[PDB]
């Protein structure tokens, strides 16, 4: 069973796990207004990436008999001032996200919980992947600040990760 | 293009169709800690359907060149008293959603847009379907009360909808 | 819900969509007295196309939470003056059919009954194809009055329309 | 040739093997609002059969030379008390159209008309099935009055009868 | 049947459907000077589709029994003063179409012709594809206006809508 | 290099084969008035024909650096006397063309354009097979003048040609 700290703490990771997935629809929303479809693309695709990651801390509470409580989802983000300063705002976001899950695993080491800690050890592995392939990104932008030509190309090569939901809705 | 007061209609009727999906996931998370994994995943399965209805009035905003702002998703109610209730309570809801389909059918006729009355069409006749699929598995519920065998058998028929979004991720 | 106005109406008009195929069957009964078995099957697969009008305003009547009721169909006419007056009379019939579903498309929209005038727009559409589809064929009777070479070559072109029905039963 | 006192019978038969199904359609709108979707599946299924044999008495009157007239079909009952009571009034009235074969094949023999009372040795064969099988749903409804969880599994189990004119319509 | 105002305003619109595609093949003709022929395959199939609206229009007329009426389709802009005006043009040109189909949409509600304002409801959905499907490479080059390395990428991506009819002729 | 009298020339024979089209289309619009609707088929495919020799001037002009100048195109008749009076006046366009293309071709030996005269070497023989298209229906209908059984059975066998742009529009 799951303590009442540990209990509350994966309750607040599943919050910020649909956070992420609200960001994520706050920057496709972005993208799309100044007309970079794969851009706006790539940032749907992350945001139901982000859901399947809520839908593993909520599998894991109630294979541990927890009970999940949703708080309300914030506001997030509207405009940033560049197609950069969107990827450094989702970029400090997954060293955000990683922050939490290491006070999540140095909380489930202190109260002496292996099974959660053996859960948290997926979630450890897949930020390497997700602050990675953020970084090659925004590492593309900071070598195309004032040349629309490479902004143009790197449109279309991130179009190729394209949304599943919408094809079955 | 659309005007001040019918992309701020729109712009809310987004954030009711994600409320929505953050209502579903609410009820899937009663359901499941009752241990009836046939109504959870009934309810998740609704919310993707209504994830997708926002995506509607999504690329609907960016066709017609609007500008789509995201406001916070509240927190949705916790427990019900019973698995009756908590269909009451998600018709309830889906004559809410209906009640400002026809407020925004309403608004776009009294502005003369005609290309937004078309568009509410498909949902027009989308929430008969919605608050029908719904009055089904609530007079099966009132037809058992208290009767444990037939609930058994309602959460086995219920579980043949089943989340396509897990299987991706 | 529907009202007591709405749904009185919709129960008078799936009792029209009745009489029509218990016209359209005593019109089949009528070209197969004259040996016309190309004009006999015509009207018994419209026969069979208006008992599908009429199951679907009872599926919308029991989709909106209503009684469907239902009267007595009378007593159709036995015999026309010709093979021309025949299709004169189906003619006049569907633009008394249309000239009802006008009526409920304008009693819709007095009681701001958004989800039946979305309903109606199906049948509006349709009656459409179904004057054309008749006056397609009374235009080649009035070309060809007093020539039975014509009208025995009539007969074998609409005997391509066979019902499906008699093949299951 | 048929006699004026067979062709006006056979026409009175022809009448009752519509105002049939016209009575399984007011059994099936009956079913339907109860939100038995499987007994309301049965009904619609038997009033496509016996659409079916009027098209029977048809075929047989204008192969023998005669003329269809069709006179009114009257008012079904609305409600019943109960599903047992209106299963025991369709086979009390399966009862009344096998009382009227057996009084056309009694007139076919005081006529010596031995081509009708061939044709008739059909539905006299076919009756024995059509009161045997409402007579083994009216024998499972007596076993099962006060039994809800019962009366739950005989809609799953009936709802094998689909009709098969929507499939086309 | 048309009133005289409505069959002389569908056939007012069914010159303009006309004219679209007559101002299409003159930018094709204007793309394909500058050897921009990426463009000019894009201006031909817009081309095909506005014929294709006219045989809309045109079918309509004679299913509601009118009569077509043919003008002259005058003379369209021979050059425009760069490949950004020449798209502003035919911009401009799609919010000429669709203030006319909302001035015939206008037109049947006045007269109350519930089943022209019923097949007004496909162009009214279709301009809003066309508004955006013009608006999207408008925007484009918008994007690049002394960038003659993405005008060149233009052309190519362009180039994948070609149009169907001279492969069959 | 094509010089200002066959550029010029050229031009206005791309105008002819859109009036071409543009009567044919007119045509269409009187055949399908009269209910004939094989005879209508057959213009309509004879009006996307004549849109393919167009874009063989115009794919010509643009090979030998040319420039391609839309003009009006005028009001077609609208309606003729009778079916037979409406392939006279398409033969008689028919013999208009060739004696414009023959005059295209004797003004390419005049200025010595070698590889004009190599062109219009198409259109010279396809013009063979036009007119002897239309003399062929022209000289079925003055084989049935007071016969409608005849002209009932030349609509069906002229039905074989059908447009294939609507199949894809």
């Amino acid at each position: 069973m799951l303590s009442e700290r540990m209990l509350k703490a994966l309750n607040d990771q599943l919050n910020r796990e649909l956070y992420s997935a609200y960001l994520y629809f706050a920057m496709a929303a972005y993208f799309e207004d100044l007309g970079l479809e794969g851009f706006a693309n790539w940032m749907k695709a992350q945001a139901e990436e982000e859901i399947g990651h809520a839908l593993r801390f909520y599998n894991y509470i109630y294979d541990r008999n927890g009970r999940v409580e949703l708080d309300e989802i914030p506001k997030p983000p509207k405009e940033w001032e560049s197609p950069l300063k969107a990827f450094e705002a989702a970029y400090e976001h997954e060293k955000f996200i990683s922050k939490s899950i290491y006070e999540l695993a140095a909380l489930a080491e202190e109260e002496k919980d292996y099974s959660t800690r053996a859960f948290l050890e997926w979630f450890i592995n897949e930020q390497v992947e997700e602050e990675a392939s953020v970084k090659k990104i925004l590492d593309k932008l900071k070598f195309a600040k004032d040349s629309p030509q490479i902004l143009f190309m790197l449109d279309k090569e991130l179009s190729a990760r394209a949304p599943k939901l919408p094809g079955l809705l």
